[PDB]
C-alpha cells in the first residue's frame, strides 16, 4: 500500500525518486538537516521536514523517521542508496509498524548483508563464485592437487597464528611449494596453526554486475549487466551498460543463473549482483548489494525500462508486467561521477560552493542531480555533484558524446572529476574498450591536465 | 566538403549545432555580437568572433560572414533557424566561394520561398491542398456549384477593388448567396472589380507537419509529423510527435506523398512541410521550412534520429544510410517552449537576467538550452531561455512527466511561460489528447495562475 512516500534519503537520490512519485502522482515526504535546509529535494517534496541532532542521525534514526511517516501519513519508505537502505533492521521495524519499506523483504536484506553466508547460499543456488579450499588446507599435496584442477596463478593466505598474514601468489607449483613452506614455517615459530587458505587468484579483474528486478507474485527478471571496473579506491568513477565482454548467449546464461537463484531466495524489488570477470568472461559472484544501485541509469538507458518507478509499484503488490524474453539491450550507455574531489591530491574533498554551474544537453544525455549556482558539498556526506550519463548506438559514439557532454560541463568554485574524466575518454585503451578494475593505477597519463 | 563549420547563429540552436560537430569531431567556429560576449555558444566553441556594427547585423551580413568563413577556413556554413537560414541568395553565394552551405539546394530554397508558387509546385506533385476557385470567380452560379463539390463551409473574399476586404464564412448555399450579393454590391459602388475568390474552409484546424531529411544521392526519407497546434499569436508553445489524429496508415500514405514531392523538386538535407488538418485528420499543404526545425527534438525522441547531426553528413556528401522502412515510432515527445515573457498581458518578452536556475534531469527528460544564472534576455533576439522535452511510451505518461519536469524548473529573475505550461499539462482537453490551434483562446483557465 503506497499513497505517500517519504524519501528517506537526499542529495541526487532523493530527486531522483521524488520524480518518479510526481509522475505517479504520489504525494512526497522530505526529511533534512539544517545545514541542508537548502537542498533541492526539501523544495521539490509535497512535504519536508527538518530532523536530527546531527548530519548523519537525520537519516539513520530509525524510530524518529518511523514516527514522522505515521504521524503525516506516509505509508511507504524509500531509502535510495545508503544509510539505512540495507539495513534489515529497519525494514522490519517498518514492516511491524505497517509502513511499506520499498525494497526487498527484511529477511532477505538481512541474509545477504551476510557476506561470506550470502556467499553459500548462491554457490548452493548454482551460482558461480571463486574456486578455492573447502576451509583450512590439509596439506601440501592436497594444495598442490587443489590448484591444477582450479588452475594457477593460486593464491595462498594464512588466516590463523602469528604468522606473516599478506597474501601469497602462486603462478605455478614450485611457487606454491616454496610459499606453502614459507608459510608453514612462520606458524610453527608463533608457536600455532597458519590455516592456511588458497584461492583461485583472478588478476586484472573486471567489475561486473547484475540489475535484478522482481514483483511480489513470482516474476523475477534481470536488466542485463554493468561494468563498473573504472574506480578509485574501490570508489566507482565510470560505469557502463552492457558491458563488452558478454556476448548476448553469456549474457542470458548469467542472468538466467541471476534470476533463478534470486527466485530461490524470496527476492523482489531491485537488487544488484556483483560478480568479479576474467580475462575471459568468466564471472564469480562476489556480493548483493539489496537496494537500487547508484548507477543504475546506464542499464534505464539501454533497456528503456524506468527502474525507480517500478521499485514503488512493485512495493504496491503491482505485478512486474514484463517478461524476460521483452528485456532487449538496444546501443551503450556511459555514466561518468562529477564530484567535487581532486583526483591529484588523490581524490581529496572540496567542500566548498559551485559558483558557475552550466548543464550540458542534448540527444542522448541525460542528468541526474541537485546542483545549481549556490550548491554547497558538505564535510558530512558524499561529494557527488552530478550523474552525467550519454547513450548512442555504439561504444565509440558514445565516448565520443560523453567528451563533448563533459568538455561543456561548466562548474567552478570548487575542483571536480570532469578534467580527469575527459582525459579517460580521449585515452587509447579505453576508447578501444579495453580496461579493468587498475586502469588508472595502468594510465598515470589521465591524471595530467592544465590545473 | 566540411572540415570546419562556422554557426553562422546563436542562442539554443548554435549550442545544438556546436554539440553535434564536436560528437563528429569537427571544429567549430562561433561568430557573436558584443552584447552577448558571454553567450554559451562563444564559450562552446573552438573559435569564436564577434562581428557586426549591431545585434541583427552580426548575422545578417552575409559577405562579412563569408568572408571570416575563408578567412579561418572554415568550408562549411551552418544557419541554424532564422536569419540567413532561408536566404537563398546567401545559399548562393556561400557555393559560389566554395563554401558548403548545410542546407538545401540555393535554387530549391527560393523556389519554396514563394509561398503561392511552391503551392502551385507542391499540388503537381501530388500533395493535397486546401481546394477552392481556379483564379476569380466567373459567377454566383460557379460558385454554388464549386462550394457542393469542395463541402460546406466555404471562405469568400473579394481580393480588388475598394469594397470590403474581410473575409466571409458561408456555412450553407443561403449564406454563399446573401455574401456573394453583398460582396459585388460592396463592388460596384466603388466602380470596380470585387476578383471574388472561393476557398473551403478548414475550421478549428490542427497544425500537422512533416520532417523531411534526403541526402544528395536520391535517397529522401520522411521522419514523421509533428502536432504544434498550441501556439499564441502563431508562436508555438508545445509541440508533439507523432501526432494522435493519424494512425500509422495515414501517416506513410501522407509521409510518402511528402517524400515523392521532396523527391521531385530535389530537395536534400532537412526539411518541415507544414499542413492544417481538419478534425477528421485529413491534410491540406500550407508551406514549407527549408532549415532545421526548432521543435526538431521531439521527432528525435520518437524515431531515435540525430537530424542535425545528419545534416551535417549529408552536406559532406554523405548517404542517408537509413531506409524509410527503418523509420519507427516508438512512443511519445513534447517540447515546452520555456520563454522569458508574461503570458498574462499576452506574453510580453521579459528583458531581465536570470537569478536563480535549476534545469530537471532523468529519465526521458532532455534539455535545450544555452542558460545558467546571469543568462540575460537582450530586447535584440527571442526571448527563449530553454527547451524542455519529455519522452515516454504513452500519451497520458508523457504529459505527466513534462507536468513533473515542468514542477521541478526553477528559474528567477524574470517570468516565465512554466506556470501557464504546468496549467496545460494539467487541464481536462490537453490531457485527453483534444486540441486545435484555438486551445487557449479556448481554455483562458490556463493563465489563472499564483502571481
Amino acid at each position: 500500500m503506497v499513497n505517500k512516500v517519504l524519501v528517506a534519503n537526499r542529495g541526487e537520490i532523493a530527486v531522483r525518486i521524488i520524480r518518479a512519485c510526481k509522475e505517479l502522482g504520489i504525494p512526497t515526504v522530505a526529511i533534512y538537516n539544517e545545514v541542508e535546509s537548502t537542498a533541492r529535494h526539501v523544495k521539490l517534496a509535497d512535504e519536508a521536514y527538518m530532523i536530527g541532532t546531527d548530519p548523519l542521525d537525520t537519516y539513520l534514526n530509525k524510530q524518529r523517521i518511523i514516527n514522522l511517516a505515521l504521524e503525516v501519513g506516509a505509508d511507504a519508505i524509500h531509502p535510495g542508496y545508503g544509510f539505512l537502505a540495507e539495513n534489515a533492521e529497519f525494514a522490519k521495524m517498518c514492516e511491524e509498524a505497517g509502513i511499506t519499506f520499498i525494497g526487498p523483504h527484511w529477511k532477505v536484506i538481512e541474509l545477504m548483508g551476510d557476506k561470506a553466508r550470502s556467499k553459500e547460499v548462491m554457490k548452493k543456488a548454482g551460482v558461480p563464485v571463486v574456486p578455492g579450499s573447502d576451509g583450512v588446507l590439509k596439506s601440501l599435496e592436497e594444495a598442490k592437487a587443489l590448484a591444477r584442477e582450479i588452475g594457477y596463478p593460486v593464491l595462498l593466505k594464512a588466516t590463523a597464528g602469528g604468522g606473516g598474514r599478506g597474501i601469497r601468489i602462486c603462478r605455478n607449483e614450485e611457487e606454491l611449494v616454496k610459499n606453502y613452506e614459507q608459510a608453514s614455517r612462520e606458524a610453527e615459530k608463533a608457536f600455532g596453526r597458519g590455516d592456511l587458505l588458497l584461492e583461485k587468484f583472478i588478476e586484472n579483474p573486471k567489475h561486473i554486475e547484475y540489475q535484478v528486478l522482481g514483483d511480489k507474485h513470482g516474476n523475477v527478471i534481470h536488466l542485463g549487466e554493468r561494468d563498473c571496473s573504472i574506480q578509485r579506491r574501490n570508489q566507482k568513477l565510470v560505469e557502463i551498460a552492457p558491458s563488452l565482454i558478454l556476448t548476448p548467449e553469456k549474457r542470458e546464461y548469467y542472468g538466467n543463473i541471476v534470476t533463478k537463484a534470486a527466485k530461490e531466495i524470496g527476492y523482489y524489488n531491485a537488487g544488484t549482483m556483483e560478480f568479479i570477470a576474467d580475462q575471459e568472461g568468466n564471472l564469480y559472484f562476489i556480493e548483493m548489494n539489496t537496494r537500487i544501485q547508484v548507477e543504475h541509469p546506464v542499464s534505464e538507458m539501454v533497456t528503456g525500462i524506468d527502474i525507480v518507478k517500478w521499485q514503488i509499484k512493485i512495493a504496491a503488490g503491482e505485478p512486474l508486467t514484463i517478461k524476460q524474453e521483452d528485456v532487449k539491450f538496444n546501443g551503450y550507455a556511459i555514466e561518468c561521477r562529477i564530484n567535487a574531489e581532486d583526483p591529484k591530491k588523490n581524490f581529496a574533498p572540496s567542500t566548498r560552493v559551485i559558483e558557475r554551474y552550466y548543464v550540458p544537453g542534448g540527444f542522448g544525455i541525460r542528468v541526474e542531480h541537485a546542483a545549481a549556482r549556490g550548491f554547497e558539498v558538505t564535510p558530512y556526506y558524499d561529494s557527488m555533484i552530478a550523474k552525467l550519463i550519454t547513450w548512442a548506438p555504439t561504444w565509440d559514439e558514445a565516448v565520443e558524446r560523453m567528451r563533448a557532454a563533459l568538455e561543456t560541463y561548466e562548474i567552478t568554485g570548487v575542483k571536480t572529476t570532469i578534467p580527469l574524466l575527459i582525459n579517460i575518454m580521449k585515452e587509447k585503451d579505453f576508447k578501444a574498450g579495453k580496461f579493468t578494475t587498475k586502469y588508472l593505477e595502468e594510465h598515470p597519463e589521465v591524471f595530467e591536465y592544465e590545473e
